[PDB]
């Protein structure tokens, strides 16, 4: 593109506090070469496709450490190649030939490359590189934009840290689905040769209609409908571990799966376009249970059969698109003895993704929409309640607010059941705890935004003073003394949803009724805390240190 040569600057913000002191940082360009399958001239090679070329590696640990930070210094990254060695050395070899091997030289994964450049300092580059002028601007992408705008303008290439912040700005829209190639076995089957499998994965809706442009190669560039993977010149196992951008609307998403064709790609242009994909995978980026596709490894399955029938969204998406769905299905299969003939059509072929998902509204997690779903999920709730608390604060920040008004409808509907009370209170005063925590601590003014707007509760301030004041009654305990320290560390946010309560019931009842029950339920909590205090300190010290704080 001869608009970017002279416009060609690479950003890369969301690097964290955390992100600059790790020890070793290096940027590594990938080089991929695009076209001819063989570089062999007089017969035409399918073009398009891309093989691995090599990796570039430098240190730049210092460089985003601040170290040393000047425009004018170009920075030549060496470039090392893949080892294509098998025509220098070969011209002498004399008086004892024994050989029975093959030629090597392009089909090692840019992976192993980038470990050999990485573990060997010097880059025997021999004069190819390139040039990249280093440094780091401290902010955001405005501070960079607007504090070094000569530098970094709106035209400047903009790429994300692949993880997440220190500090999640409540509403950080992002919907970075890094899709990541992994690892994929093929079988040979009939040819002798292993297939040149490509991931040509393609996003489809739950119709099969692929959605163009969803599928982004990387950052700086449009998105694409499908995306080729690295030829390998027959490998039986191709390891890519592309990293892409796949940027599917939240909303959308829901109803959108990606589906992971393999062609095998022979080295002619007529043989490549007269094969078709001998297997495909896909998967749902929505788990079966409402929620969206999980962060971390997932293995495809590559099925094999009829085309049409793998192509029908109707019939493949119904087919279990993971190693983890074929073990799930045929489980719950081995109960019902009801029309479950698995079929011979799964080959050992499987495929090998990682998705990396920077998302703020997508939702990872069976307990949390199960309290999302309590009115119909009743018979879990107190399952649900339980197992809230191994669910990190993250995925619960997503929704703080609709866990908060579920938990108080709960509350509402069935405040008889005392149990569900205490489980709602220790759950509760969790969310407090960790989103008190530096990391969690600006959604506090969200947490106040429901609070002071979207809080829904009329009465639940009855039943928290009456909990905790079971609490403070029962201090002596053991199994309490955390469950009450921290609810001492949790108080004022306590304290503030239960007079939202009580304000609410006031603005509805126009007068309490029971002003003077809620008055001496406050001075029963006050005298609770002074039989709490009048207890030896030996037991309690630090229980009285943080009742005092």
């Amino acid at each position: 593109e001869i608009e970017k040569l002279n416009n060609l600057q690479a950003v890369f913000t969301d690097l964290s506090s955390m992100d600059l002191i790790r020890p070793r940082v290096s940027l590594v360009c990938q080089i991929v070469r695009v076209g001819h399958m063989e570089l062999k001239e007089g017969k035409k090679h399918t073009c398009g496709l891309r093989r691995p070329f090599g990796v570039a590696v430098m240190d730049i640990t210092d460089i985003i450490h601040g170290k040393v930070d000047d425009e004018e210094k170009q920075h030549f990254i060496p470039f090392q190649q893949i080892a294509m060695e098998t025509y220098i050395r070969q011209r002498q070899l004399i008086m004892s030939p024994l050989i029975t091997s093959h030629v090597i030289g392009e089909n090692e994964p840019l992976t192993s490359v980038l470990n050999k450049v990485i573990a060997a300092k010097e880059v025997n580059h021999k004069g190819q590189g390139l040039w990249v002028s280093l440094k780091l601007l401290p902010g955001d992408l405005t501070q960079v934009q607007k504090n070094f705008s000569h530098l970094v303008d709106r035209s400047t290439a903009i790429a994300r840290k692949m993880g997440f912040p220190e500090i999640i700005l409540p509403g950080d829209v992002r919907n970075d689905i890094y899709v990541t190639l992994i690892h994929g076995e093929f079988d040979k089957g009939k040819k002798k040769t292993p297939k040149n499998v490509e991931v040509t994965m393609s996003v489809h809706d739950e119709e099969g209609k692929l959605l163009e442009k969803a599928i982004h190669p990387g950052a700086g560039y449009e998105g694409i409908s499908e995306y080729k993977s690295v030829v390998y010149y027959q490998v039986k196992q191709p390891c890519w571990y592309e990293t892409v951008k796949v940027s599917i609307a939240i909303e959308e998403v829901t109803r959108c799966h990606i589906r992971f064709t393999f062609r095998h790609r022979s080295s002619q242009e007529t043989r490549d376009k007269s094969e078709r994909a001998f297997g495909v995978a896909f998967v749902k980026l929505m788990n079966p249970d409402g929620t969206t596709l999980q962060d971390g490894r997932h293995d495809l399955v590559v099925y094999k059969g009829d085309n049409k029938k793998m192509e029908d969204a109707k019939f493949y998406l119904t087919l279990p698109g993971t190693k983890m769905e074929m073990e799930e299905k045929e489980l719950q299969a081995s109960k019902n003895l009801v029309t479950f003939t698995p079929s011979k059509d799964s080959t050992k072929d499987s495929f090998q993704i990682a998705t990396l998902i920077c998302s703020t509204k997508l939702t990872q997690n069976v307990d949390l929409l199960g309290l999302l779903n309590w009115r119909s999920n009743s018979q879990n709730i107190k399952h649900n309640l339980k197992k809230l608390m191994e669910v990190d604060g993250g995925e619960i920040v997503k929704f703080l607010q609709d866990t908060l008004d579920a938990l108080f409808n709960i509350m509402m509907e069935m405040s008889d059941s005392e149990t569900y009370d205490f489980l709602v209170f220790d759950a509760l005063v969790f969310i407090i705890s960790l989103i008190g925590d530096i990391k969690f601590q600006h959604f506090n003014p969200v947490l106040e935004t429901y609070i002071y707007k979207h809080f829904s509760a009329t009465l639940a301030y009855v039943k928290l003073s009456k909990v905790l004041n079971f609490y403070v009654a029962n201090a002596d305990d053991s199994s309490k003394t955390e469950l009450l320290f921290a609810a001492l560390k949790a108080l004022k946010y306590l304290f503030r949803f239960i007079i939202q309560s009580r304000v609410l019931y006031l603005r509805f009842y126009g007068q309490s009724k029971d002003g003077d029950e809620f008055n001496n339920s406050i001075r029963q909590l006050f005298l609770a805390f002074n039989m709490l205090m009048d207890r030896p300190l030996e037991e309690a010290v630090k229980i009285k240190g943080a009742a005092l704080k």
